[PDB]
């Protein structure tokens, strides 16, 4: 369970257009339909879409399945961790 309150700045930034792109890449990892897709599969997602990992985020998202065991992202944060991404990316 994630905050939404996140979810509100991702669609404020992201387009619907690109959030529909990032909702397909995220479902090409959610072949479980699960709506949440492994922490560390958020930077193979960001490369394959050209979008600069963020090695802030990135501790964090490792961080996400160090102390929870097995990390997963649903699709509300993952919108939020592209957001975060790209923003930190100068």
């Amino acid at each position: 369970a994630s905050m939404s309150d996140e979810q509100a700045e991702a669609r404020a930034f992201l387009s619907e257009e690109m959030i529909a792109e990032f909702k397909a890449a995220f479902d090409m990892f959610d072949a479980d339909g699960g709506g949440e897709i492994s922490a560390k599969a958020f930077g193979t997602v960001a490369r394959m879409n050209n979008v600069p990992v963020d090695p802030r985020v990135q501790e964090y998202v490792k961080r996400l399945t160090d102390q929870d065991g097995s990390g997963t992202i649903s699709f509300e944060e993952f919108l939020v961790l592209m957001v975060k991404s790209m923003k930190q990316d100068a």
